[PDB]
């Protein structure tokens, strides 16, 4: 089997991407944030605290003939930005892009934090990291990908995110028309539950490439590129008037700037992030100070290849017995 679904930016900045997902019988379609940095499929629902729902589409298990309470199971998660959610759990039929998993754990939110409430376009999360990070207790549950894997033509999914445009998530096959050149694969550590890999270095603009190992995670659920302070300083030093602002919470630059590209290494291959991908717009409405798309990871504890980096490539999440990550230009 295979599945193929379009993913669409939620706003003009590509703050996140949503993908339609069918849950239950008759289908209930919710737009979920596919997140390769976590491992819970959770949704806004008929159980969510009413004051915490603001425009989201909700899952109503009582309207699904295939929903079953997973008795006694609860879940609770918090993310690196400090957002969080929790609730109870149902099993139900879930389909993505034509691909169906029966018996999928669907985590029903009873509580969500303000950041989720405020994002009216995101109806929940679909985790695609390793199932060892799933938060359901007392019986840990499998991700959609883990459950689907034995049915797939190939034990892979691919992320092809667009810049200010729709993209695609594919399950079970690699679309050879979606990229240019060849795919370079690189080793993955699953020790922390993430798609954790080691970049071979970087370059700023047309500058020479610096060979240096940078361990990080491939995270579709994180907007920006978070890298060591040394690397990030080297980047922003090439932008007149850029500075790190403690009041804003990171590097800012003059909105009149043209940004240099940023290259990261994948083995002997190179992925180039165009400068415009690194512009996240005014820090506040009408401001002439713009927020940078490359930020320091210092104090996060991990480097994060978020959407800013991933959207510059065609990315293969290879869930074979020895998992690997592939990157191609596109
Ligand atoms: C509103 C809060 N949202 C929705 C954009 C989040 C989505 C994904 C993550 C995350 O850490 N993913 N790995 C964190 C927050």
């Amino acid at each position: 089997s295979t599945g193929s679904a379009t993913t669409t930016p939620i706003d003009s900045l590509d703050d996140a991407y949503i993908t339609p997902v069918q849950i239950g019988t008759p289908a209930q379609t919710l737009n979920l944030d596919f997140d390769t940095g976590s491992s819970d499929l959770w949704v806004f629902s008929s159980e969510t605290t009413a004051s915490e729902v603001d425009g989201q589409t909700i899952y109503t298990p009582s309207k699904s003939t295939t929903a079953k309470l997973l008795s006694g199971a609860t879940w609770s998660i918090s993310y690196g930005d400090g957002s969080s959610s929790s609730g109870d759990v149902y099993t139900d039929t879930v389909s993505v892009g034509g691909l169906t998993v029966t018996g999928q754990a669907v985590e029903s939110a009873k509580k969500v934090s303000s950041s989720f409430t405020e994002d009216s376009t995101i109806d929940g999360l679909l985790g695609l990291a390793f199932s060892t990070l799933n938060t359901v207790s007392p019986t840990q549950q499998k991700t959609f990908f883990d459950n689907a894997k034995a049915s797939l033509d190939s034990p892979v999914f691919t992320a092809d995110l667009g810049y200010h445009a729709p993209g695609t998530y594919n399950f079970g096959f690699i679309d050879t028309t979606a990229y240019t050149g060849s795919i370079t694969y690189t080793a993955v550590s699953t020790k922390q539950g993430f798609w954790e890999w080691t970049s071979t270095g970087y370059a700023v603009g047309s500058g020479t490439f610096k060979s240096t190992s940078i361990d990080g995670i491939a995270d579709t659920g994180t907007t920006l590129l978070y890298l060591p302070a040394t690397v990030v300083s080297a980047y922003w030093a090439q932008v007149s008037g850029a500075k790190s602002s403690s009041s804003v919470g990171g590097y800012v630059f003059p909105c009149s700037a043209t940004l240099p590209s940023f290259t990261f290494g994948v083995g002997s291959a190179r992925i180039v992030i165009p400068g415009d991908y690194i512009d996240f717009g005014p820090i506040s409405t009408g401001s002439s100070s713009c927020f940078g798309g490359i930020q320091s990871s210092a104090g996060i504890g991990i480097n994060i290849f978020g959407d800013v980096a991933l959207k510059a490539a065609f990315v293969v999440f290879n869930g074979a017995t020895t998992p690997t990550l592939g990157f191609a230009s596109k």
